[PDB]
């Protein structure tokens, strides 16, 4: 019988963190995305393992899973997570340098939409419990070589049938410790908030009437780089602050749908905002 190559050629280190680091890896020829996980974020590790092992997802908008690996070292344990690789990196690096047109913004977020709804949503018999994210940003989005974007990091993701999220893109009941933690409804609700926030990142970017916007994180000019829990809750909950929606934002109907929509993802009442179902109804409308 058979031969089994595990040996994946670590390439190079495409991104390093408090999470540990990820590397392009070569498995027989074939690009790999290998997470090397940090002590410190163990949990991360079993938590996407753990829901892998639930359901296998399968999705073009749900960065591809390929293994998860343990291998025992003289005094520590080794943690990887192998996944399909991205060249062009996260939509946090893309939209960095790159603008964008109609066309190109609408894919972006209308992928993003289409990921986001298919953890949403339980299907029943081949199926899948319903999955909230619980920590979606640009920096969680990959840029795909097709123009559209999937989904990463599970490691927080929360199933029906200490980590918590980056403080910048927590809604209002996370920040003033009011959500109903007994209730799946209220993480798919937070995951939307979110949503919205990287609908602006984007929107920002997209050229129109000849202006475009540079690229800023949600809230960069009302809270520091690496804003405490306090800073986030005075804007957010106390003061009620949303992003800016800039005025040639008006002359452009893209622009003008997409103001709407992230605004519907903003409401302070967590029941009043869209659906990840609704958001992609709305955008399959514009243009
Ligand atoms: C253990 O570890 C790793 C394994 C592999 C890997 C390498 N060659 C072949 C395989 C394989 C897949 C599936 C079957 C099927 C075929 C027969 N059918 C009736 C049931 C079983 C057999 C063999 C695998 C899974 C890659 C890895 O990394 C990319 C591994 O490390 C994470
Ligand atoms: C983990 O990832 C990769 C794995 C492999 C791979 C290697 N050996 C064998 C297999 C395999 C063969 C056959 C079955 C069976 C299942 C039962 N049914 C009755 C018929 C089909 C399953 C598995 C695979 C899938 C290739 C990959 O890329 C080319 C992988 O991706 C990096
Ligand atoms: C968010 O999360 C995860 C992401 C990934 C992942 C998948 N494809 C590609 C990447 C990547 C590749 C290349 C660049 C740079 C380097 C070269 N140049 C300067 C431009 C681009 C950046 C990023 C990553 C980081 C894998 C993960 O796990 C294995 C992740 O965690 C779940």
């Amino acid at each position: 019988q058979r031969t089994v190559a595990r040996d994946i050629t670590l390439l190079e280190c495409v991104g390093k963190g408090r999470y540990g680091e990820v590397w392009r890896g070569s498995w027989q020829g074939e690009n790999v995305a290998v997470k090397i996980f940090s002590s410190r974020d163990e949990k991360s590790w079993f938590r996407e393992t753990e829901l892998y092992n639930t359901v296998m997802l399968r999705h073009e908008n749900i960065l591809g899973f390929i293994a998860s690996d343990m291998t025992s070292r003289h005094s520590s344990t080794q943690l990887w997570l192998i996944t399909h690789y991205h060249e062009m990196g996260s939509l946090y690096d893309y939209l960095q340098l790159t603008t964008l047109d109609t066309v190109s913004c609408l894919r972006i977020v209308l992928s993003i939409a289409s990921g986001l709804a298919h953890l949403h949503i339980e299907i029943f018999g081949q199926g899948k419990p319903a999955i909230a994210h619980r920590d979606l940003k640009s920096k969680n989005i990959l840029v795909k070589k097709n123009g559209q974007c999937c989904i990463a990091d599970l490691g927080l993701a929360v199933m029906h049938s200490p980590r918590v999220g980056t403080k910048r893109y927590m809604a209002p009941e996370v920040l003033d410790e009011t959500i109903q933690v007994d209730c799946f409804d209220s993480y798919k609700r937070v995951d939307i908030w979110a949503f919205g926030l990287v609908l602006w990142e984007v929107a920002r970017r997209m050229v129109s009437n000849g202006i475009v916007e540079d690229y800023k994180p949600p809230f960069y000019d009302v809270v520091p780089n690496d804003p405490s829990f306090e800073d986030m809750r005075k804007v957010v909950c106390v003061d009620q602050q949303r992003p800016n929606i800039p005025n040639r934002w008006f002359s452009d109907p893209t622009l003008t749908s997409l103001a709407k929509l992230m605004k519907e993802c903003w409401y302070q009442n967590p029941s009043a905002r869209l659906t990840a179902l609704r958001i992609k109804k709305t955008l399959t409308k514009i243009d």
